[PDB]
């Protein structure tokens, strides 16, 4: 699928992981943790 990241950042454009530290549990553990499975594939 392309929906496991993407719809994490379609807010990050605005958050920018801001707003989610304070409300979002599959959020906060998507841009900084479950990007850790796309680093590897990719880079970053």
């Amino acid at each position: 699928m392309t929906g496991l990241a993407e719809a994490i950042a379609n807010t990050v454009q605005a958050a920018q992981q801001h707003d989610s530290v304070k409300l979002g549990t599959s959020i906060v553990d998507i841009v900084a943790n479950g990007v850790g499975l796309l680093g590897k594939l990719f880079g970053f």
